[PDB]
């Protein structure tokens, strides 16, 4: 019975069909029970129910009263619950809920499985200091949001009571709502507040009723139907945790910017640095430090004519696109034959050579038969094996060494992932029909639904990959509860925050296992090199001034001008003067022998022509557009004079050797799906844009309607399209509309159609696997290199005395303020007035227990000892601080209010600092502190270059973007009156946006859109500039802030 082997493939048999029929669960078709499949079906679970009671019942007798035993003792258990209490009504669905961990029995069936989750078991522990951090980040930012900003987002424009009432008027709408409605609220500023937008920025109407909205008091509604507010602490962690995830956190930030204070981006900056950066990758770096813890024809150019054939083969491949002309399509067909021909010609010169069995003996001899055969086969023939096509680029593997010895590794690296590919998705699949049963027919329908196993894997999936999983969210709370959150936390933490930093300790563990003489002194002295420096920092103050709104007749100008003039002789001079001393190029220590002393040569260069091109009243602008884009590039002269930054610098470009065959690997298949794109989407990506399209078919229909027939940005008409394309598919920023694109695209001069073509997901899906398979070798690649380069490197005193020394009075001050911690979450919006008072009196008795602690500490220890702790001194400073935060409400309470209210709003919000007492106690969490305190030497540098990255960008950015503007004839879907390039503050805050990839899709779309005809100093080719704008920064801000993890995680693994 249960001694046989094959019990075990028995049960496993049951397994398997107990998924299938919960899979087949259709959310409101089941829920009647009405019909006769669902009859079936129910008999069909009641039977494999009384297996599984059967098999418990045989396994409790042969061994009597393994933690996997117990997990399947609770499914029988609650399952007979769910099966004993039919009839009775109450909650009967809600019951039908528990069946989704049926699955989890597979685990201990599969041995591969059973050991994984062992592992990860056994990891879990260790994560608890992380876990500690995670209780201060949420706790910390969650009170001050909500003591910040507690109601201020059901602000609304409404009507004067006064005048509605006196004036007998009720047809307009009581306050100011755009007619979007509520899904675009308008936020204004009350009067005692100083924020972005107020009741007088309202745009007129297009004899006014808009202007009469001028009263900012509270409404009845938050932003998104409740889901976004700071009411309370519960409300505060779901805003909290959006941002963690970096999935519409500018839109928060937005909302407390037009309510609160435009100097709200700080509280967001560093939330977006301590939290969602250092925390949630500390995470990674404690999982990867546990888990390691646990005769013609061979001819040399016979070979190289037959690798250029292909090479060019490839490439003509990729030159078609939307309205081919008739002629190049001849011509492609025409080289298409002669190819073929040339294959076949090598396909019969190596059978004669070897012979037929010689022939099959080679395997990619084999590989390339194969191939033959399907291209004569589409001549002869003469669409589906066009696109078979693109595997004659698999023939150069044959010919490069160094990508097949590559290859060979991703390919092994296959082994080890597939056990964890086997349990990701048996954690997708709890989570889809778990998300059928809670979101059931409820989304009342939208793309993103969980109506059915197919559109409910696809979700969860998308939630995953972090791409608008916060729209998921709202409809989530809105439809069944705002408890519904807790689905999506678990969803988003369990699963990228555990499953895949288990996913890269599996990969790293692999792995791992007489004039003359003067200048000659002058450049050499010690202080050279910081005079010049001082003089560059000058330069970059000049060029973050400049702006497109400078007048050209103001002083400012003129003093930019001037200045330019300055700069360009001084470091003429002081690169004449090192010419002179060193020479040009004829010594061995010549000027141009190092690539620092060559990049100044270039920089003084393009400033002299800047000069002779200003000198010259001729038709000369389209060369003074250039220069002006090369002259942002003057701040990379600081890295040769900081020397901490050059080795830095040099030490990234050396970090590119080992990745090198990887990267080329990884742009090979973005040609390759690229041009498969181009074929299959190219001019399908049109559509009809209009109020109503209801009844557009076709082109012709859309013009009949007097309707715009128009392209979407992203599109795969050509190779140059689908490259851009892919990258945002790439970038997991915008990949489900352009995916959405692909679905309904149905053909040319057609409207698309909601789903036309499902079997497109694989398209799509399967690039977003592959190439995040590889971007993970990547930041492997580079940490295991790095391992590889840090290898190879009186009588009534003493009593009192005796209670300060022991432990009870440490942990007794860690119970007050635990209870002070859950005493300050008890804040919300509009509480009523006993609690208030019930809070203050609260404060009071912490206050004295406070002096106490410090009356005593003095005694025992004495003035001059007791201030030698640093501890010692944060608690003098809370305990003075907690005097002035009271001293100042009992004033305010008095007679007298000369105290201004944001001085006591500040105060309240800063007696926040009593949680710092507890970081004493938690030594877990401060060693984990400690390794990052140690690595700064290295990442302080790292991050010197992430500011000169953002400076030369941010100061492009203006010249280039600097005078998009956006209007309801030139609307802008990633731009607005928050993210501009207007000036170089504002380009600034934009590339910290563009870094966390938070809709960095649609900032570019707004770039690619064509200018108006009437508009003007509008750049003819921007459009061809934006892409390598927004590439470069996005590859070249991840790959700096990669290495400042892998900087963390050396550290870690060398101090254990
Ligand atoms: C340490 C934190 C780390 C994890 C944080 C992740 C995000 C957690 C979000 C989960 C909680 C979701 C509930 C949010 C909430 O407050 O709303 C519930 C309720 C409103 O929903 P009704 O459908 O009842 O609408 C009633 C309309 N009149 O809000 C309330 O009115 C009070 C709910 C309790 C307040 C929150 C106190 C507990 C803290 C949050 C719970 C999650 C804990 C996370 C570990
Ligand atoms: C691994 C995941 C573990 C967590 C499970 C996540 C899902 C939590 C449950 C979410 C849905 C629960 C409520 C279901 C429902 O429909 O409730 C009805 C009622 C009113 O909402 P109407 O749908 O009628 O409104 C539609 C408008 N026409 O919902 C509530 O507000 C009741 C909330 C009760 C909370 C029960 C679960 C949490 C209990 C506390 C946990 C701590
Ligand atoms: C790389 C080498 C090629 C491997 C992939 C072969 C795909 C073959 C494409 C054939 C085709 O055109 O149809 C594909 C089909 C679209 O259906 P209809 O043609 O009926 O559409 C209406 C016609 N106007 O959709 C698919 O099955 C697409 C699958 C693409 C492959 C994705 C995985 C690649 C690994
Ligand atoms: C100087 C260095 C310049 C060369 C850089 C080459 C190496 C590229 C490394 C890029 C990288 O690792 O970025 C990954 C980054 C992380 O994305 P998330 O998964 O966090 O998504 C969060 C939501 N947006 O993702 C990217 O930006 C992917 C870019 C494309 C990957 C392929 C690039 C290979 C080069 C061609
Ligand atoms: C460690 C902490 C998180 C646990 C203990 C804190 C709770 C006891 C606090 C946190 C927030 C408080 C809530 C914040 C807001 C509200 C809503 C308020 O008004 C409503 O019920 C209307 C709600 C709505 O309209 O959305 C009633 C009190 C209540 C439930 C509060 C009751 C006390 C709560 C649950
Ligand atoms: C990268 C390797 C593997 C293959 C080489 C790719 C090329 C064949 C691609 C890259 C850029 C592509 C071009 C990008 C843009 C255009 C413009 C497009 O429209 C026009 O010619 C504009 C006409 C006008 O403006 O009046 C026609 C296709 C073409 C030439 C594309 C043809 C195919 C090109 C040359
Ligand atoms: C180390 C480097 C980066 C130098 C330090 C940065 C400064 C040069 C930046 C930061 C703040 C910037 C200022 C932020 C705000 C404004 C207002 C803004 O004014 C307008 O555009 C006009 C407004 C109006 O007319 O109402 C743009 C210029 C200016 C002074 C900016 C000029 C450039 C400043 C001083
Ligand atoms: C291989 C992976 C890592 C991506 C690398 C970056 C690409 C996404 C970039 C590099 C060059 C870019 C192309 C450079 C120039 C053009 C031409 C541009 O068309 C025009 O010039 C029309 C505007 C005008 O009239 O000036 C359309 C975008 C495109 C194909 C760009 C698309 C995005 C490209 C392929
Ligand atoms: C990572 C490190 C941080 C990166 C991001 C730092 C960004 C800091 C500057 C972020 C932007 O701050 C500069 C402001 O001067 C903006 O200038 P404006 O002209 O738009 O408005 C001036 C007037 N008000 C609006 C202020 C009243
Ligand atoms: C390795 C790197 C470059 C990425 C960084 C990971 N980092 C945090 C988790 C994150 F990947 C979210 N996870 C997904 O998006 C995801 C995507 C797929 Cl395809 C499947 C699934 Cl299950 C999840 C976002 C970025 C960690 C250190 O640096
Ligand atoms: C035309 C109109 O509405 N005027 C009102 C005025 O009556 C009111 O006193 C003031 C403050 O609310 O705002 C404005
Ligand atoms: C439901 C609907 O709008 N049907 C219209 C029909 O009335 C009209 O005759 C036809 C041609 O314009 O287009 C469609
Ligand atoms: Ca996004």
């Amino acid at each position: 019975l249960v001694c046989n082997p094959w019990f075990e493939h028995v049960s496993m048999l049951v397994i398997m069909l107990n998924c299938v029929t919960l899979g087949m669960f259709r959310p409101c078709e089941d829920v009647e029970c009405g019909s006769e499949r669902c009859n079936i079906l129910e008999a069909f679970d009641a039977f494999i129910f009384a297996f599984f009671a059967v098999e418990m019942v045989i396994k409790m007798v042969a061994l009597g009263l393994d933690t996997w035993n117990r997990l399947d003792f609770f499914i029988v258990v609650a399952g007979m619950m769910e099966y004993s209490l039919d009839g009775h009504n109450v909650s009967l669905s809600a019951i039908r809920t528990v069946r989704v961990l049926r699955p989890l029995r597979a685990i201990n069936r599969v041995p591969s499985m059973r050991i994984l989750v062992t592992l990860l078991l056994d990891t879990l522990p260790m994560l608890g200091n992380v876990l500690l951090l995670c209780f201060f980040v949420f706790f910390i930012f969650g009170i001050v949001g909500v003591q910040l900003w507690a109601g201020l987002l059901r602000n609304r424009c409404f009507l004067d009571s006064a005048f509605v009432r006196n004036n007998n008027l009720t047809f307009l709408r009581p306050y100011y709502q755009t007619e979007e409605g509520e899904e675009n609220p308008f936020i204004c500023s009350s009067r005692r507040d100083n924020g972005m937008q107020k009741c007088s920025h309202i745009p007129g109407r297009r004899i006014n009723w808009n202007q009469y909205y001028n009263v900012c008091r509270s409404g009845d509604s938050n932003p998104h139907n409740g889901a976004i507010n700071f009411d309370n602490i519960g409300y505060a962690w779901i805003a909290i945790f959006q941002v963690i995830t970096l999935e519409g956190w500018v839109d928060i930030m937005y909302y407390v910017m037009d309510a609160h204070s435009f100097y709200n981006f700080i509280y967001f900056i560093l939330l977006i640095i301590v939290g969602s950066f250092f925390m949630i990758n500390l995470c990674l770096v404690v999982i990867a430090t546990q888990f390691s813890e646990t005769r013609i024809v061979d001819s040399k150019y016979f070979s190289r004519g037959i690798m250029m054939a292909i090479l060019v083969n490839t490439l003509s491949m990729g030159v078609e696109y939307h309205e081919q002309p008739e002629e190049l399509t001849n011509a492609l067909e025409i080289s298409n034959i002669v190819f073929t021909s040339m294959f076949a010609l090598e396909m019969l010169l190596k059978l004669l050579a070897c012979g037929p069995l010689g022939y099959i003996r080679n395997p990619y001899n084999i590989f390339d038969g194969i191939i033959v055969v399907i291209s004569v086969w589409e001549i002869v023939g003469q669409s589906v094996l066009r696109t078979f096509r693109l595997l004659r680029v698999l023939k150069l593997v044959r010919f490069l060494p160094a990508l097949r010895r590559q290859l060979v590794v991703l390919v092994k690296t296959m082994d080890n992932v597939a056990t964890f590919c086997t349990l990701l998705m048996l954690f997708i699949f709890i989570f889809s029909i778990l998300g059928m049963h809670l979101f059931g027919c409820k989304f009342s329908p939208d793309r993103k639904n969980f109506d059915s196993l197919l559109w409910a894997i696809v979700t969860v999936f998308q939630i995953l990959t972090q791409e608008d999983w916060n729209v998921v969210l709202y409809n989530g709370m809105a439809s069944t509860s705002s408890w519904a959150a807790l689905y999506f936390v678990a969803l988003m933490t369990f699963g990228n925050y555990v499953l895949f930093n288990l996913l890269v300790a599996i990969l790293v563990e692999g792995f791992q296992a007489r004039f003359r003489v003067s200048c000659q002194k002058v450049i050499t002295h010690k202080m050279f090199d910081h005079v010049v420096l001082v003089f560059i920092f000058l330069n970059c103050v000049t060029i973050a001034l400049e702006r497109p709104d400078i007048d050209p007749g103001s002083t400012e100008r003129v003093f930019l001008s001037v200045s330019n003039y300055i700069f360009t002789a001084i470091f003429v001079a002081e690169m004449m003067v090192k010419v002179v001393a060193l020479g040009l190029l004829s010594g061995e220590h010549a000027y141009l022998q190092s690539s620092w002393n060559l990049l100044d040569g270039l920089l003084v260069l393009v400033s002299l022509v800047d000069i002779v091109v200003a000198m010259a009243g001729a038709k000369i602008l389209g060369v003074l557009r250039v220069l002006r884009l090369l002259r942002t590039l003057r701040p990379l002269r600081v890295i040769s004079r900081a020397p901490g930054l050059k080795l830095v610098v040099e030490t990234l470009i050396s970090s590119l050797r080992p990745i090198g065959n990887i990267v080329l690997i990884c742009c090979a298949f973005f040609i390759i799906f690229g041009i498969l794109g181009v074929q299959l989407f190219k001019g399908k990506f049109y559509y009809c844009e209009g109020p109503d399209t209801r009844n557009i078919s076709t082109k012709a229909q859309c013009r009949a309607a007097h309707y715009r027939w128009v392209r979407r940005k992203y599109n795969f008409d050509n190779l140059g399209q689908a490259l851009m394309s892919l990258f945002v598919l790439s970038s997991k920023d915008g990949w489900v509309n352009i995916m959405y694109d692909g679905l309904d695209a149905v053909g040319v001069d057609q409207q698309p159609v909601q789903n036309h073509n499902p079997w497109m997901l694989l398209y799509f899906i399967s690039f977003l696997l592959i190439v995040s398979f590889f971007v993970l070798n990547m930041f492997v690649g580079v940490v295991v290199e790095n391992f590889h380069k840090c290898r190879q490197h009186s009588p009534t005193r003493r009593s009192i005395h005796s209670l300060c020394t022991s432990h009870y009075l440490d942990l007794f001050i860690t119970f007050i303020i635990c209870v002070n911690v859950i005493t300050m979450s008890m804040e919300h919006y509009n509480q009523p007035k006993s609690l208030d008072e019930a809070l203050k009196y609260c404060n009071y008795v912490f206050t004295i227990v406070f002096v106490f602690e410090a009356a005593l500490k003095l005694v025992a220890f004495g003035f001059r000892r007791f201030f030698k702790d640093r501890w010692n001194q944060l608690d003098l400073a809370i305990v003075l601080l907690s005097l002035m935060g009271i001293t100042l409400e009992e004033i305010e309470m008095s007679a007298a209010l000369p105290i201004n209210p944001t001085i006591i709003r500040i105060m309240r919000v800063l007696r926040i600092a009593r949680v710092l007492k507890l970081l004493k106690m938690a030594t877990g969490m401060r060693a984990l502190l400690d390794t990052v305190v140690q690595a700064l030497p290295q990442v302080g540098n790292l991050g010197l270059l992430f500011m000169l990255l953002f400076f030369i960008y941010a100061a492009l950015g203006v010249e280039l973007f600097g005078r998009l503007e956006c209007s309801e004839d030139n609307p802008c879907e990633g731009l607005s009156r928050h993210a501009t390039f207007s000036n170089f503050g504002m380009a600034f805050l934009t590339l910290f946006r563009v870094s966390t990839g938070d809709n960095w899709n649609g900032i570019m779309k707004d770039t690619l859109r064509e200018c108006s005809r009437e508009d003007k100093h509008c750049l003819s080719y921007l459009p061809a500039l934006s892409p390598v704008y927004f590439v470069t920064f996005v590859l070249v801000a991840q790959f700096v802030l990669v290495n400042v993890v892998v900087a963390v995680l050396m550290k870690h693994l060398e101090e254990s």
